[PDB]
């Protein structure tokens, strides 16, 4: 639905093979790319 977070995610540009989607089953969430960022 809109997936605006391709936009951040490619902005800042880095690999989402990075990051642990703790969206159980590697669902990657809006809530962990931010907990990094949001600073």
């Amino acid at each position: 639905l809109s997936p605006a977070i391709r936009r951040l995610l490619a902005e800042h540009n880095l690999d989402a093979s990075a990051i642990k989607g703790t969206g159980v089953g590697g669902r990657l969430t809006r809530e962990d790319v931010e907990k990094h960022l949001a600073k």
